[PDB]
């Protein structure tokens, strides 16, 4: 059987809040089998719960936020997420005591880590899958994306920033999805942004916790970091990163594969849930061994 999988103990960490800048501190618990993943802000009493679902995100300039049915609001779900859908986690707690996730180092390595660092545990029940079983895709002027058929994990991404320290050559990454994959070929991956627009921001009072130790920062002309990239190709990686948690905001991996053409939050979502509303184009699909067949249905 292909199981469900949660955590094998509470763990803890702190770090920098985006757009406060304040350190906050993250828990995550383990969860029994059929309960999703779970966001929960315990700054707030009572606390409130924000069930991963796609029709619950709200997007922004600087980060992915889940609302709940009173427009509460808790921020950088984005690459906490795409860890857990690399790790394949079903179930989980994830607690805050504060508005936002911390932004860590900009990419999913650290909460990898962290995830590891609690250990994995596999619960006594199928995983569910969500199967691609049509074509389905979504635009927004020149950009788009699209799922088709295809039995495995696959994710296609292309860019376009005309940026001077992008070169085409590294526009484009296709991989076959896997854990293994996501750690080593994606989870390192940092989020970007322009020097002008930090300090734009931070001039308002505005994304306090941006900093060389969160993101890629980049000028007109160059990338601003001290040792340079950890890919060349790590912008496009990172898209590619920020899907992979879209895609998850539906509490299932799916089974299928994903091109996209200059996509975002916004338009990846779109997708989704274009996908999800589409009843013919999806279904749930499950995995066992011969042996757990029901001792009935062994009847030629
Ligand atoms: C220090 C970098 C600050 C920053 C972070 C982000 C960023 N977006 C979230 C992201 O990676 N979503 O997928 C994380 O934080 C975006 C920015 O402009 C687009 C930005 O520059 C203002
Ligand atoms: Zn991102």
């Amino acid at each position: 059987m292909i199981k469900q999988r949660t955590l094998k103990r509470i763990v803890q960490a702190t770090g920098v809040g985006l757009h406060t800048g304040k350190k906050v501190t993250l828990t995550l618990r383990p969860a029994p089998a059929n309960t999703g993943v779970i966001y929960r802000r315990t700054d707030l009493n009572p606390p409130v719960d924000f069930p991963a679902d796609a029709k619950s995100v709200r997007d922004t300039m600087l980060c992915t936020c889940l609302v709940n049915e009173h427009d509460v609001r808790i921020s950088t779900v984005e690459h906490l997420n795409a860890a857990l859908a690399g790790l394949g986690i079903d179930n989980i707690v994830i607690e805050v005591n504060a508005p936002e996730i911390p932004i860590m180092d900009g990419s999913a390595a650290p909460f990898v880590y962290l995830l590891l660092d609690a250990g994995i545990d596999e619960l006594n029940c199928a995983k569910k899958f969500v199967r691609i079983k049509e074509t389905v895709r979504v635009e927004d002027g020149d950009k788009w994306a699209e799922f088709k058929p295809y039995n495995g994990f696959s994710l296609d991404f292309t860019i376009d920033f005309n940026h001077p320290a992008i070169d085409s050559s590294n526009q484009r990454y296709a991989m076959n999805f896997s854990a293994d994959a996501f750690m080593r070929q994606i989870s390192r991956a940092r989020t970007f942004g322009f020097m002008r627009d930090i300090e734009y921001l931070q001039s308002r009072g505005l994304c306090l916790g941006g900093s060389f130790d969160c993101a890629i920062v980049v000028d007109d002309y160059r990338v601003l970091n001290e040792d340079g990239l950890r890919f060349e190709d790590e912008f496009v990686r990172h898209k590619m990163l920020d899907a992979i948690g879209d895609l998850f905001m539906c509490g299932h991996n799916i089974i299928g594969a994903f091109t996209a053409y200059k996509s975002g939050h916004a338009l990846n979502n779109k997708l989704l849930q274009a996908v999800l509303a589409k009843q013919e184009a999806w279904e749930y699909v499950t995995f066992q061994d011969d042996a757990e067949l029901p001792l009935a249905f062994k009847a030629p």
